């Protein structure tokens, strides 16, 4: 009945607890101490962090709870607009874009993106083939170059050419800095933050200008590509009969870059981390890659056959889900778990990494990396595994993210042996997403041509 | 390219090779001679027996192969109907029952069955505590009493009361005799047919009566029957009808009781034949089972007992084969072209003796081989089948067997007093026939 709450700071309540550079990890430790639910209070804000499958399966009942914009998402909305990830369910543009975009994100639609994904994946493999002896790989940096360029090419047929650069494309610099400002605002306004505010407006303009220009260029040329921009310029919502307007198309493209690039590169980085830390698993994944990927270029069908690589990726998502939380609100007064009364509008946060450590679902070995947990997908209870969110507001990019990550991890394991030459100590850097900071490896080529 | 084939008998092709009382063991010896794959032909039937992890890992690719009803399963279907084990994947009732029953067979659902499992396990322990000096234990006989009563109680709150009986419950007599007829048909009668139909009627009547009785009472139990009466398939939104609920219950009794009792029997056999392993397992039981009654959480802590059970399943998987068909034209192992619909048999005991996977000591009983599942190559260990058509009862079988073996090792020292010679009787499942032991109580109360 009475809900636990972490230590307070006078008038600031719990807010200074977030003034740390690893806040998800801090909230996980609080959940370890306090259990499946705790109240978190700040000036003008009350939320409740959920950690157990028992309570989260109720919060995922869409008849009782809808997606809420967390404060992080509210700040991202200042540049993602009413794109899919930062719009309320009841906003006309959510269901409209949802209906238009769902068919272009299906498993069937990955067949059309596959060639462009391969284009960037081959660039990654060639970069590593061309490293000199005793040079090493900066794993999240290269994974970020890959996922960013893949979304750019599949999203709107634009080449950021990240593998030709040390300093990223100006669009990426402004996007990352806008995401940085969004996160820093969460932890803080006085006169000192005026420079950050001016820079934020400048970063927003940089993003809008490039994306609006590409949309305008495409409309003028009339050319058709296999990208999401072409689908959005031609698609009509069956319900309203309307197409997306140019401004919303821009917000969707920005959304694809934000929501997809760091989550996916984080997944690849964590997966490779767990592989080099678990040589029996790496051997098993590498066997499958060599057996399945029998052609110099992987095909769409071959990627679907990388079952164990997929298990590796799901187990990496279990331990470190790279979009680590989502937010809900009670549609009406309701009681959570038979003991927590909630009033209409009350907010909930789903702490995904804690959910994925619920021993009552996964057993005592929750911290061990064992892809075999996912050997048979049916053994996983409902709402125990939620790296892609919930229900109609789940990740629309799930099939894209997993197809890219399976393709690329498969190619990495086919073409190279990996050495954890520094005995890397896991250090998880937190933005709005999670990644293993400073993770480096050496790759020895297996000399298999492309 | 050219596939080996065992000796033939003119027009009968390979079929007389199955007219033996140990056909699985015969097929293993054929695989020893011919290798990882051989063709087996009979009038109007062609199949291919696979024995190597190399080929079986491809056969387990669900995009290329789906479950086939072997001739054994087709004959069992005459009384298991379209229950889960004897239905095709494309039959509406398979996916429907699969979606409904999966949550009631989960590891989480074992918490709710645990009390009833302990009920029967205590009856087994008390039976052995009450034996007189120099009396002995008929191991497969008592294990079958336990697993049969455990499924009856957890399945539909029915007590066969097997530990009160010499002659089994009439349902079991008809079930066993129906399974016997199914197997005998494979090797080939007007009286057999009349008897086969009588035994089906016994099974349907009792099970239909319990379903009707439960519907009339409105009472709720912690059993599979209550879940089936109240569950709805999320996909179609439909519940199982009463006829299919009957077939599922019959299926649970068939598919679960003899496979699981064989596992316990083989496990105890290998333990008494390997005293260092027995001692290690007994040390775990005493350290872990600190209460008069094991808890669910304690059973999960019996790690080495679980490894004992997996190693017993490696050597003698008690559901010893399953069948597959090619969904499309495909090439197996890069050298064996198969046409759509072509059939495969997975010879599990031979798979589990693949020296390229397990090393040269494949015949030795070493539970330590299972310390880390990640070190085991993909599809090397398939005692519970494959993919979406894998054993839905796997967690049930292993929880029961771990609980019961744990309690046995806590409460008794065992003696292989006859220096028993392994003799594996074959029905549709495998068991060590005539396996007997003496148990000396450690005098630990319940
Ligand atoms: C492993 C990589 C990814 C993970 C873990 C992930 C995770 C998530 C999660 C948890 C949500 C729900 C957030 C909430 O409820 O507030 C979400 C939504 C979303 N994601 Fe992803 N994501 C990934 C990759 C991608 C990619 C590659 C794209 C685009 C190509 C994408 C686009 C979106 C969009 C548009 C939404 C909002 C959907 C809606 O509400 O209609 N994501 N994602
Ligand atoms: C150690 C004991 C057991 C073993 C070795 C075993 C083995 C197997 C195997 C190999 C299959 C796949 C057969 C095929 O592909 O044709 C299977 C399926 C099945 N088993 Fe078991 N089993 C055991 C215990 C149980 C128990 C206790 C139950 C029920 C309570 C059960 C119920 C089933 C069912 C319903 C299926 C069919 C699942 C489906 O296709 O949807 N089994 N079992």
């Amino acid at each position: 009945k009475e809900m636990p709450q972490p230590k307070t700071f006078g008038e600031l309540k719990n807010l200074p607890l977030l003034n740390t550079d690893k806040p998800v990890q801090a909230l996980m430790k609080i959940a370890d101490e306090l259990g499946e639910i705790f109240k978190f209070e700040a000036p003008g804000r009350v939320t409740r962090y959920l950690s157990s499958q028992r309570l989260i399966k109720e919060a995922c009942d869409e008849s009782r709870f809808d997606k809420n914009l967390s404060q992080a998402l509210k700040f991202v909305r200042d540049f993602a607009g009413d794109g899919l990830a930062t719009s309320w369910t009841h906003e006309k543009n959510w269901k409209k874009a949802h209906n238009i975009l769902l068919p272009s994100f299906s498993q069937q639609a990955m067949k059309g993106y596959h060639a462009m994904m391969v284009d960037i994946a081959v660039q990654l493999v060639q970069k590593w083939e061309r490293l000199n002896a005793d040079e090493h790989i900066e794993v999240p940096e290269d994974m970020t170059r890959l996922t960013l360029d893949t979304i750019g090419l599949c999203g709107f047929n634009y080449r950021f050419n990240s593998f030709y650069r040390d300093q990223p494309h100006p669009f990426i610099t402004s996007m990352v800095r806008a995401l940085d400002e969004a996160m820093n605002k969460l932890q803080r306004d006085d006169p000192a933050y005026d420079e950050n505010k001016r820079q934020f407006q400048e970063d927003i303009k940089v993003m809008n200008d490039l994306v609006d220009k590409i949309i305008a260029d495409r409309k003028a040329s009339g050319e058709q590509s296999d990208d999401l921009l072409t689908h959005m310029l031609n698609g009509k919502d069956p319900e309203t009969g309307e197409p997306l307007d140019d401004e919303n198309i821009r917000y969707q493209i920005i959304t694809f870059l934000i929501a997809g690039h760091e989550t996916t590169s984080g997944l690849l980085s964590f997966a490779l981390y767990f592989l080099v830390k678990n040589p029996h698993v790496l051997q098993k994944a590498a066997e499958e890659a060599a057996r399945v990927l029998v052609d110099p270029v992987p095909s769409y069908k071959q990627v679907k056959q990388l079952k164990y690589v997929g298990m590796v990726l799901n187990e990496a998502l279990r331990l470190w889900p790279t979009a680590p939380a989502f937010s809900l609100y009670a549609k009406e007064d309701t009681v959570l778990g038979g003991e927590y009364p909630l009033e209409k509008g009350d907010e909930l946060m789903v702490l995904i990494p804690q959910l994925h450590r619920d021993k009552t679902i996964w057993g005592d070995d929750v911290e061990e990396f064992r892809p075999e947990r996912f050997e048979n997908p049916s053994a996983i209870p409902q709402h125990a595994f939620k790296p892609f969110g919930n229900g109609q507001r789940a990740c629309i990019g799930q099939q894209f993210a997993l197809h890219e990550a399976t393709l690329v991890l498969g190619m990495m394991l086919k073409h190279f042996d990996f050495e954890d030459h520094t005995n890397y100590e896991l250090d998880i850097k937190e933005t709005l997403t999670l990644k293993p900071e400073g993770f480096v490896v050496k790759a020895k080529s297996k000399k298999i041509p492309l």
